[PDB]
Order: C-alpha cells, then sequence, then structure tokens
C-alpha cells in the first residue's frame, strides 16, 4: 500500500535479497550431485527459497495484504490494522516443501508423509482464517488453537515414525540436527502471531512483527536448507543408497 | 452474520460439540495402537474431526458465509439467499482424509489414491462454482452435473481396484461395511444441494437445509471413523502385517 | 459478462464442445482396457477433459473472469482489462493431471511426482498472481519471470530422470513422443500471455488472446489425451507388466 514505513519495507526487501542469494547458492551447491535420491531431495531444496521469493513479492506489491478491523474485546478493537496474511497464504505451499525435503532424507512411509503435508495444509489455513476472522474476538483464538493442534500432528510424526524411518535409512545424525531446528524454529512463529498485533499485541508495531517473521523464515528456511543441502552433497553415497 | 434464528444457530453449534467429542474419544481409543499401518491410519482418523470442528467455527463465526443473488428461473430469482460456502470449501478438505484413511486400510496403489482423491478435489470445487454462480440458472446446474461426473470417478473406484486391494491385504470384511455407508451417506449431500434452496428450493428453509448437511456429518465423519477406528484396534494383527 | 463480443464468445463455446466430445470418445476407447495401470492412466486422462470443461464454464458464466486496471508503463495504463483468470487458476488442477499421467506411463519414482507436482502449482499459482497484480508493473513481471523459474523445474525432470524411468518401464518410445509435445505446446502459453493484453499486448485484442490459449488446450489436453490413451490401449501389455 502506500507504504513509508521503512521498518516494515526494509524487513521484505532484505529477504528477497537473501532468498535470491539463496538460490544461486544452492544451484551451484547441485552442481555435482548424482542422480537418484541426492537429486531429487536437491530439487526439494530449491523450491523452498523459490516459494519464498513469492510470497515477499506478493507483500511488498501489496497483493496480499489487506486491512482487518478488530472486534471488541482486542487491544486495538474498533482500529483497521495491515495483515500480511499472504505469509499465512504461502506457507501452505512452503511448509510442505520443507516437510518433503525432510521425508526423502528420512526415507518416510507414503502413507505418513501424505498424513502429515496434509496436517500442515490444516495449520496454514486455520492461522489465515484466525487472522481474516473480524466477528468476534473468541473465533480468533479458537482458531488459533485448532491450528496449534494440526501443529501437534506434525510434531509427533517428526518425534516418533520418521525418526526411526531415519535410523534404518542411516541419515538418523543429519535427521536429528534437522529436526531439532524445526520443532524450535517452528514455534517461533506462533509465539510471533501471539504476541503480536494480531494476537494479544503485546507489541503494537506492524514493521516489528514483520521482523520477527522475516528473521524466523531465514533460518527456518535459508539456513535449514543450506545445512541440509550440505549434508547431502557430502553423504550421496547414505542418501541414494536407499 | 446478525444471525437471531436459533434453527440455523444449532445446527451448527450441535457439531462442534459432537467433534470435539469425537477427537476425546478417538485420541483415547488410540492409546494402545501399535506402531505402523494402525497408527498411521488412526492419525488419519483424528484428522477429520479436527477439520469439521475448523469449518463449523468458519460457519458459526460468519467468516464463510455469504449472500448471494439468486438468478432469472430460480423459485427464488432476484432474492438474496444465506450460503454456507464455508461447507463444500471444507470439504476439499475433509473428504480426502475420509479417502486417506480407507486407501491405507485397503492398502490400494499410490497411483489409484493420487487419482481419487484428484476427483474429489474436482467434485468440492465445481459444487463451490454452482453455489457461487449468479449469471444464469443453466451454469449453476451444469457445474453441479460436472461436480456429480467426479463424483462417479470417486466411486468407480471404491466398486472395483479398491475393494480388490482390500482382498489381498485382509481387509475386505470391514471395507464392504465402510463402503456401504459411505457411498449411501455421499449421495445424500447431492440430494440436499438439489433439494434445499441452492438447488430447487423445494425447500427454502435455510435452517432447514443446514440441519440436513450437520445430520449427514454425524454419520459420514464421526460414526464413519468410530466404526473404522474400533475395527483397526481390535484387527492391528492384519493391518500392520500389511 | 455483458458480452456481445463474438470472438471472445466463441473461443469459450467451441472448448466446451470438444471437450465434450473428448469425454465420450475416452470412455468408449476406454470400454476393454485391463485393469491395473492401464486402467488408472485411462481414469487420470479422463479428468484432463472433464476439468477442462468446468473451466470454460467458469468463464463463459462470468465467475472467473474480472477487470484489472494496468500500471503506469503498460501499454494500456489506467485501463481495466478484462482477465480470464480462470484459465490460470484451473491449470492448477489441470496440468497436475495432465503430469499424473505421464509420470504413471513412465513409472516414476513417488518422490519425483511430487516434486514436479508442487513445481506446477508453484508455476500457477504466481501466473496467477502476475495477472492480478495492480501496484507497479515491476511485479507483474517479477511472477512472471518466478513462474517461469518453476516452469523450468518441471521441464527438467521430463528430461532427466522421467526419460530414464520410461527406458526402465519399457515406454521410451511413447513417453519421448508425448516429452516433445509437452515441451513445445507449454511453451505456447508463457509466449502468448507476454504478447497478449496483460503482458505487452502487442495483441490488443481480448477475444484474439483467447482464442490463442483455447487452441493451445485443444492440442495441450484432447489431442495429447488421445495419443497416449490410444497408445496405452494398443500396448496393455508393457503398461501393466510394470
Ligand atoms: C500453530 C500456529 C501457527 C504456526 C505456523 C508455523 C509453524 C509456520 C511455519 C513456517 C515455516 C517454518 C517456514 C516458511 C500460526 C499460523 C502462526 C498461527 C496459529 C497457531
Ligand atoms: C456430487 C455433488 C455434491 C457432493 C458432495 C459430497 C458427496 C460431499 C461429501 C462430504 C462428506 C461425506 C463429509 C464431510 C455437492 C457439492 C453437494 C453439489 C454438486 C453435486
Ligand atoms: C511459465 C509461465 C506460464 C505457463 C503456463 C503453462 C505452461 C500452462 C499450461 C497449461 C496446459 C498445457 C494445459 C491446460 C503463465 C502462467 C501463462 C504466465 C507466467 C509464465
Ligand atoms: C489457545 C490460546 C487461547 C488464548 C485466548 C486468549 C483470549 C484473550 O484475548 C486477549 O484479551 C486481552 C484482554 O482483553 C486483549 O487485550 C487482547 O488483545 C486479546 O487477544
Ligand atoms: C444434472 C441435473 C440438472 C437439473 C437441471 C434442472 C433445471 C431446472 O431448474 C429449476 O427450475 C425450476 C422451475 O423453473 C425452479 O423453480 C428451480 O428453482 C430451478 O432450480
Ligand atoms: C522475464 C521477462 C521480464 C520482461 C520485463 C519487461 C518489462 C517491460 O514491460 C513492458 O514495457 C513496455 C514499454 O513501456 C510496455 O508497453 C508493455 O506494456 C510492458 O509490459
Ligand atoms: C506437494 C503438494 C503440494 C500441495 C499444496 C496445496 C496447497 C497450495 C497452496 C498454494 C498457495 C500459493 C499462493 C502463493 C501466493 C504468492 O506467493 O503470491
Ligand atoms: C492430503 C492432501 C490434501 C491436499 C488438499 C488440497 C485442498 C485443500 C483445501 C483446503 C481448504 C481449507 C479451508 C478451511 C476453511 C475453514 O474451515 O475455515
Ligand atoms: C492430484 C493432486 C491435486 C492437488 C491439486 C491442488 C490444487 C487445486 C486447485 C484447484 C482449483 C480448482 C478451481 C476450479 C474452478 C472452475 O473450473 O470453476
Ligand atoms: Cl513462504
Ligand atoms: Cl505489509
Ligand atoms: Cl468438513
Ligand atoms: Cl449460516
Ligand atoms: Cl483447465
Ligand atoms: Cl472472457
Amino acid at each position: 500500500a502506500v507504504r513509508e514505513n521503512a521498518l516494515l519495507s526494509s524487513s521484505l526487501w532484505v529477504n528477497v535479497a537473501l532468498a535470491g542469494i539463496a538460490i544461486l547458492v544452492f544451484v551451484y551447491m547441485g552442481r555435482t550431485i548424482r542422480p537418484g535420491r541426492p537429486r531429487l531431495i536437491w530439487g526439494a531444496t530449491l523450491m523452498i527459497p523459490l516459494v519464498s521469493i513469492s510470497s515477499y513479492l506478493g507483500l511488498l506489491s501489496g497483493l496480499t495484504v489487506g486491512m482487518i478491523e478488530m472486534p471488541a474485546g482486542h487491544a486495538l478493537a474498533g482500529e483497521m490494522v495491515r495483515s500480511q496474511w499472504g505469509r499465512y497464504l504461502t506457507w501452505a505451499l512452503s511448509t510442505p516443501m520443507i516437510l518433503l525435503a525432510l521425508g526423502l532424507l528420512a526415507d518416510v512411509d507414503l502413507g505418513s508423509l501424505f498424513t502429515v503435508i496434509a496436517a500442515d495444509i490444516g495449520m496454514c489455513v486455520t492461522g489465515l482464517a484466525a487472522a481474516m476472522t473480524t466477528s468476534a474476538l473468541l473465533f480468533r483464538w479458537a482458531f488459533y488453537a485448532i491450528s496449534c493442534a494440526f501443529f501437534v500432528v506434525v510434531l509427533s510424526a517428526l518425534v516418533t515414525d520418521w525418526a526411526a524411518s531415519a535410523s534404518s535409512a542411516g541419515t538418523a545424525e543429519i535427521f536429528d540436527t534437522l529436526r531439532v531446528l524445526v520443532v524450535v524454529l517452528w514455534l517461533g512463529y506462533p509465539i510471533v502471531w501471539a504476541v503480536g498485533v494480531e494476537g494479544l499485541a503485546l507489541v503494537q508495531s506492524v514493521g516489528a512483527t514483520s521482523w520477527a517473521y522475516s528473521v524466523l523464515d531465514v533460518f527456518a528456511k535459508y539456513v535449514f536448507a543450506f545445512i541440509l543441502l550440505r549434508w547431502v552433497a557430502n553423504n550421496e553415497r547414505t542418501v541414494a543408497v536407499a
């Protein structure tokens, strides 16, 4: 929109640049990747920053940002707030690719991978619903709670059958490392929503709320992808033999 | 919306309660489920009532309900009618989870499961299109007819290759029982649409139309899930050995 | 809309008729298809014209067509143009079914098929974003470029691991033929977008732009499906034995 907020603007352009750099680094890193399992995981990995760039373009252009009036009870009840709904929306595409990458690395069951992606999509769409609901504060937090439930379904797989699959696939070392990053970093998103302007609004700055999500993306997406890709490039032997 | 219709309101809250009770019953029933195939189907099953609750929250909050003006020729031509479009929309997520549960139980081909889910999604989205179309009555019913065609694609699998897979997976008894429930109960949805306010409007009450869908959901989702889960919990032997 | 343009109208009705004829021809051609791989690919194939008909109904009814104001710099800057956004939207469902059909025929890896469909969906949604963006010309073309990148991900599979899979599946002859059709015909869509009213507008006619896409659909969907189905019906032996 007619945005003149440098704090807000910078939080978006910064990741267009970092995501672009990521794509180049990854394409390069895959220069000598053997066909099969390795090459595939490499493909799933390149998609992460590509989707991310698309997301930040939507926000920067104003296409996926809108004004939402907060309901009675909210700290900003009666006011219109800038909602970056494009973030929720695009996650529904980026979280599934992150999970496919991990699923392949761990060589998990097809039925398990499918159930997890379904739960992840549900988590993202109910989160969008929480942000878009304007009739009553009760419904906004009800969606947030249901979204949390789907999040638990996704996490349960990472702590159970996916870890067991990685152990039999010979990738337990890298999986355990990535699992910690996923759980810790993913817990950051619902905390930002809750503390930010759309939840409790303990922090009323939209620019600050935006920078919090942008920093998380840097680690949950770009650094995560790099660590995964770097391991695969140096362990094509154990990955391909699966 | 500014709804004061108790008939309409009650048809929604009733299922928020029943769906909530279902989730608890299911989590409990899965207390002693062995890892592998069983545990997975248990996961796919818990997702059904979770998605359902999300759907009823959307309707209750007014987020996924809207006013649609009926075209010339319609029994209510020129009037604005309350459309619970959130139902169509959410089915696109709930019907696929019901099918995954059945697909696993029957241990069907990956290519078959994928084709069926695609047809199911097409059925749900063209049904939404039928409800949202306002230019001419002809187009509303054209979408309804195409939606019926996708429904036939889904059903053809249940009467052919999915039954054959269940027979070789040792789950033909439970599959045949669930198949009857699915076909009979699913035929109920297009009949309600056709007889209700959005189709022919033989019944002009939006509250009554809503209660019809709510009753179907109780059986097609909650009772269906219970029957499936109860069998799996008592036959983990034949399910896991797949 | 209040369309009186015969050029535009005819480009839509023509394909409702051709798509309808296609469905009948295909159902018929599958009369004596043996169960298993063959029958499945037959199913994936019938879905193509079904989805296509749904798409043209959306456009004809006006449900998925809208007016978009072009930004400064555009050849039609400041004017409102008719956007057939329903095409982009529905492709997100039709391109994936075309790819499933090919994936089965070639008996490709599950992880590869999944990565490709994800990239295809990204291609379609960023293309929609390009069409819907109105704030600045820069963002419209930025989305177009990102969409092109996803297109490359999809194509890379057709020239690498999918061809290798078809060779080991004994379907390299038919795959190589279909691959040429897919690549050549798919390159046509971004060219029409670029040359048409939404891109550079070298051709400002919306009716002409619409006919270009309609002709491509005839070959990329109907003729493509026929060629694939006809081969399968005459080679059920090599297909099923997979
Ligand atoms: C699953 C977690 C659900 C938490 C529900 C929190 C409901 C409280 O909601 C909070 O109440 C405060 C005081 O009125 C307001 O200032 C905040 O803006 C509002 O979000
Ligand atoms: C696939 C089944 C298609 C059925 C198409 C039915 C078209 C008739 O449509 C019906 O006509 C009645 C009389 O004008 C009206 O009162 C109804 O509201 C209208 O839905
Ligand atoms: C990936 C390919 C990106 C191409 C970016 C093209 C940007 C130019 O954009 C073009 O500029 C012309 C002159 O101002 C206008 O007349 C056209 O309408 C406009 O689309
Ligand atoms: C690998 C399977 C993926 C299936 C994913 C289904 C859900 C896709 C949701 C896609 C939303 C895309 C919106 C992008 C918006 C933007 O960045 O401009
Ligand atoms: C297991 C694969 C699933 C892929 C599913 C693709 C289509 C998803 C459609 C999701 C619509 C979700 C809307 C929920 C709305 C609500 O309840 O508030
Ligand atoms: C086989 C997996 C498919 C998963 C597909 C996910 C994305 C589906 C997008 C569907 C858009 C449908 C809109 C149809 C509109 C119309 O024709 O009226
Ligand atoms: Cl993203
Ligand atoms: Cl913003
Ligand atoms: Cl539902
Ligand atoms: Cl309602
Ligand atoms: Cl289409
Ligand atoms: Cl048009």
